[PDB]
């Protein structure tokens, strides 16, 4: 069947903000997954789990007889989809489960591991999300196998449909660099935001980079690779270690045995794939890397064999029975057990990716430490295992059961909990007028609001207005929130602020990043009635302040807004048009292509455009909340060309006398364009449309405000 | 960026089944279009657009100084579309102002003709939806030329993203036949359910099949194509003929000269497309389909001159300047107005096409007869441009606006009023009762309201259980409907329903069409008690039952269920696979995927399998409403594999002994295949969801058996 994505393979894709409707959603509308799992029994599931351990299944044996180091995998294969510059992937929606990523190759027999949890997720049912029940199940594989985890929070509602992600334009499964679709270019350097180095691997090649076993380039790609999924060389050296403490690789024969994956499986393997012709097709003869590695002497309980064998011995390069890159220790004993025949003992073996931790020097210098100090080790990889289990969740806020950690962690952008009562609608009115009557104005007000409140993403659930870390390093010296306008707009509000706190009793007081937020309310307010039209924008408070001290600078940098169509900004050049980056802004806000449609519109008359660009301000009254954008633009009275000077940037000219009337970028203009974005510019630029313009406006607008507030859920 | 649909483009696309969410809509979730219509001022539209006609606009001059043609054009291809296989297409979305339609080839200029109507659609808004607006346009445009319509409803509420239609799989705009996605085999055998011979054109190819200017072959395949549309003979030589008495064809200079269609072209084109570089590239100089016709003598007025050319003249094969294949009338003075310039007059011309209603036999005497009796053309052609605008529209219950004509029309297989006392509650339950001592079956109930209520599309509004039409030809005897089985049924159920109404007062009667869903609801009722459940079904009086003579037998055919995986039928071997016809018929019945899910697990442990077949039972309690179908489905315990004999039938057998437990067909056994449809059949499958299971189905069984009443909303 040929597609519109067939005929128009570059035209924008609204789609992506169209998922997870109540449609496809087989809970009711009033299903609240966290009052469900706050009955579970948390403890019951987790005894259930530890019996599954060593309850072997003959369609997949266990290793050992235990399931642990699989489901071990499984977990981190969970978390490992994530990447810091725009916090899609990971844990938080249990996505394992669906394309692509239950078919990737490097998840490779993952789907064995999720249908053995079938029974208890059947058991437990709606109390427990596939997503929860996967972090958890690599928990209770830790417990079992002697390990003392850090924690673990519940919370991860599970999804319904396949996210929208861009993983890579490779159109070959792990595909080497330097092809037509190359991820890579300059000196190694990888495009942003991919966070692995091919397309189906979660982070690294483990037989080296594009399979060149040399430990010392592959340290490159391991670092580089961790960082993009926020993790630092301690945290990276603590989780490979820890995780290859259990366990065993998977390549027992050629791969050319191994058939489709789940995806393109026979409707009669029942979602189950990689179907091995080699012997048994499992257990002593699966295939599911092509290496062929066991780590340790008891691959079954924690230990600190891992770093004894990594510096107990030379290691020589070799081959698996796949064909696979591999090394084995030179003079050693059998002493490593064989999976499945107790007479049988084998010589330690490593992987490529094992090797870099001792030979780049860097790792080297925190792997001796480990190997010297092994209880520095089990604590770094009980912290580090649960911020990768944990780092997609957000706020601490939505943590839920007995089991999350008192110890608040750099890395969740903590905010204080709030401890004196809270401003009543009286209060938030009286403090709207004292912003009003400053002389800060509707654009002021709502820039700066709209600059706190942006960062948010619904991928990691990070940024937000929370915390008032708009005039924190490094948020107040980001060039999209024009840093010398909002520096004099916070010195007028702290003002305000200290007024009304001062005069308070009872300890009522409130924090500047609801003040913040309460004031671009003010402002839209104010804009509101500039057009003649009284309206009331919602307003709750409980946001606190977070301190510098309790900010991480480095990790706040992937949150800065390099491309904010909503200001019609753009920091650079970029390959991808800026209108996909608009949409792409759109989705981490998690906004429909309407509410997208009106909160543009309703930006450009307000006055929020860094550096105050007339670009799309197809108005005359500037700061009154009208649907001028959309009058204008859709007025046919008016044609537009692009200019000689920049290509992106259009004149719009009277048609029949050429006068200039305005000018606009092609975010603004592709509302104009697209068929379907201009089918919803018609309905706001209609002459009926102002009452509706200016509710859906405020109506989007408070729910920006609120994105992080899972403290009122 | 790669996508699922890349890797595994063979797999089923559910996102079909969740389009037109709230998310996409920018109307408020309780916007009523009929109640915004019905306050129109539909009178004051229609002076705006009688004015409208003649109003010129310098970036499209009118021909003739009327934009009467043009907008005819416009509202005959957007009613053009419609297949009455599916029901999908045609003018009842407004589907003309989105892809692919927007850009089809044979919709060029179009976007013209829409953009010239923006400044009315802005003025009125959403009191009118611009699928309405568009046959609205074309109903003054032939007023405002003279000819009488028979009648206009409104109606058509807008939708806000591309329907998802098969087109044909031609990778090609406009391919001819016998290429590597042919919709043509055999003797110029058309594929259902297309309605069209090229990828890209509305019904034929003006210059003869494939473009071979043969009349008497032309002719074959406009009766075909027409008739995939509802249209005979009659109504389709008037329909021709009558659209061909207006206007002009466009065709001033080759092709070549043609930019872009709207999704191609650049932002600044602000939506429109086929900007032309011959000349001025508008007016005189315009070119859309590459032919250059002038049919009559005053091109802006109602006439009775097509046929006194097409039967007054010998037709001579020439080229447009574009190169296309046309007709001149062989020795014609040159009496056709210019469209421009007054000074010039042309011979009368013809498309090949138009040849085929003088030189098919069968249209030849059709023609001949609204030549000499032209107030029967007028008739006619009134009568079909109502039809053809009005096909998809459904029952008339859903007629809106002080322009509806009086007369009922076969092809809106009319229900007759109701003209008595409705039945109440305790008559229903007096009613129900005796449908379960008569003896029926769960099986029975279930199965014969199922083939009453799933004959609705929502595609064109027609079927539903409204009329009783089930106990008519041709529902009667269909193959899905198991004839024999039927006809005992319906003996019983009209045996009580006689008995129920001779002891009534008052007038008080029950319908069959009634009785025949509310003993599907004592079906479902019986099957829940069955299982331990009290459960009250909704049900709602009021379905009339229509006679013989108001049901059409050869368009009821294009109702019948060749595959309906509800009851695992199917009729014979398709090239689509089971699944995608599942999918297919979900969308049709307005199912989303948990609906469609909950449905069928349903519909199977019930009885309702044709000729009772045991695929997809898989319950020891058949006849009682239970979850088992999911629970035994995603038993692990089990293994799937094909039989030799047929490969579109699975055998489940315990894993561990080999004994066989079930059979399935594609369309059971894709529920635990499919990752999303399992991620829901997991969700029923629960422990905890029987009580979720039994209300669920209940809710979407009653949608089902509500889908029709446009009477009640
Ligand atoms: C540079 C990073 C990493 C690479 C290249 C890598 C590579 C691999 C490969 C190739 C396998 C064998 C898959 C199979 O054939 O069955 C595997 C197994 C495994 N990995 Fe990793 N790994 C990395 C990091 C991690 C991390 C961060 C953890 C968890 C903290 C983890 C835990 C495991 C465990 C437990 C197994 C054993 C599975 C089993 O027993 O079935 N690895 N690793
Ligand atoms: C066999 C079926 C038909 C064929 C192949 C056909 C073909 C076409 C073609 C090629 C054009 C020229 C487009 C352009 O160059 O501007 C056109 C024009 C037009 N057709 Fe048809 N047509 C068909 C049926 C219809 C029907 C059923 C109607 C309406 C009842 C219709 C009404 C018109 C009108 C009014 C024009 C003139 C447009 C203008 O003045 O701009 N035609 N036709
Ligand atoms: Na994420
Ligand atoms: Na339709």
């Amino acid at each position: 069947g040929t597609s519109n994505r067939d005929w128009w393979p570059n035209q924008l894709d609204l789609s992506i903000l169209h998922r997870h409707s109540s449609l496809s959603d087989p809970m009711g509308k009033d299903f609240n997954y966290a009052q469900a799992f706050e009955k579970l029994d948390l403890a019951a599931v987790k005894r259930d789990l530890h019996a599954l351990m060593t309850t072997s299944q003959d369609w997949w044996p266990a290793d050992f007889g235990h399931y642990g180091g699989l489901f071990i995998r499984m977990a981190w294969h969970s978390a490992g989809t994530y990447r810091t510059a725009d916090g899609r992937g990971g844990a938080g929606e249990g996505q394992q489960r669906f394309a692509p990523l239950n078919s990737w190759p490097e998840n490779a027999n993952l789907d064995k591991a999720r249908r053995l949890l079938w029974p208890i997720k059947q058991k437990y049912g709606r109390a427990i999300s596939w997503a929860d029940l996967l972090i958890l199940t690599g928990n209770v594989a830790l417990e079992s196998m002697g390990f003392k985890t850090f924690g673990f929070a519940g919370g991860r509602a599970d999804t319904w449909e396949p996210e929208d992600v861009y993983w890579g334009s490779e159109k070959i499964w792990l595909e080497l660099s330097g092809g037509p679709n190359s991820r890579y270019s300059g000196d190694r350097q990888l495009e942003n935001p991919l966070a692995a180095v091919q397309m189906g691997l979660i982070y690294v090649n483990p037989e080296g980079p594009d399979g060149n076993p040399d430990p010392v380039a592959a340290a490159r790609d391991i670092r580089d690779t961790f960082a993009r999924m926020a993790m630092n060389d301690e945290e990276t050296v603590a989780l490979i270690a820890g995780g290859h403490t259990f366990g065993k690789t998977h390549g027992a024969g050629p791969a050319s045995n191994v058939g489709a994956e789940p995806e393109a499986a026979g409707i009669e393997a029942q979602g189950l794939g990689w179907k091995s012709a080699y012997r048994t097709g499992k257990g002593a003869d699966a295939i599911t890397s092509g290496l062929e590695v066991t780590w340790t002497t008891t691959p079954t309980q924690w230990s600190h064999n891992f770093f004894e064998n990594l510096f107990g011995y030379e290691w020589e390069l070799t081959k698996s029975p796949a064909g696979a890159h591999q090394w084995v220790a030179k003079g050693a004993d059998a002493v490593i057990p064989d999976a499945f025949d107790p007479s049988k003992k084998h010589r330690p073996t490593m992987l490529t990716t094992d090797l870099s931790l001792r030979f780049d020097p860097a790792y080297e210098k925190i792997s001796r430490r480990f190997h010297e100090n092994p209880e520095q080790f089990a604590d770094a990889f009980a912290r580090a295992w649960f911020k990768l289990t944990h780092r997609d969740m957000g706020p601490r806020a939505r943590y839920l059961g007995p089991e999350v950690p008192a110890e608040v962690l750099l890395w969740q952008d903590p905010i204080p909990a709030v401890d004196h009562p809270l401003i009543d609608a009286a209060d938030a009115a009286e403090l709207k007028a004292k912003v009003l009557a400053s002389g800060l104005t509707v654009s002021q007000l709502v820039s700066t609001a709209w600059a706190a409140a942006s960062t948010f993403r619904g991928s990691d659930k990070r940024g937000g207005a929370n915390g008032a870390r708009i005039r924190l390093a490094p948020q107040k010296d980001w060039e999209a929130n024009q840093p010398e306008q909002l520096a004099a707009v916070l010195e007028t509000l702290e003002a305000i602020r200290t007024a009304f706190n001062g005069a308070q009793r009872g300890g009522k007081q409130v924090s500047l990043a609801d003040l913040i937020v309460l004031a671009g309310c003010a402002g839209v307010e104010q804009a509101a009635k500039n057009a003649g039209h009284a309206v009331t924008v919602p307003f709750a408070p409980g946001r606190a302040d977070a301190s510098q001290e309790q900010t991480d600078v480095e990790s706040m940098a992937v949150l800065e807004p390099v491309a904010d169509g909503f200001r019609n900004y753009l920091k650079g050049k970029y390959r991808v048009p800026a209108e996909v980056l608009l949409v792409d802004k759109a989705q981490l806000l998690t906004l429909s292509a309407p509410e997208m449609t009106v909160l543009l519109g309703g930006l450009r008359v307000l006055g929020a455009n860094v550096g105050q660009s007339r670009h799309g301000v197809f108005t005359a009254r500037e700061q009154a909340l009208t649907n001028d954008f959309f009058v204008n633009l859709l007025d046919m009275g008016t044609e537009w060309k692009p200019t000689a000077a920049d290509a992106d940037v259009f004149e719009g000219r009277d048609r029949a006398t050429g006068e200039l009337k305005w000018t606009g970028t092609r975010v603004d203009l592709v509302f104009g364009s697209h068929s379907q974005l201009r089918a919803l510019a018609e309905v706001y630029g209609s002459a009926d449309a102002q009452e509706k313009f200016v509710r859906d406006f405020v109506a989007v607008w408070n729910k920006v405000m609120n994105l992080d507030r899972f403290d009122l859920a």
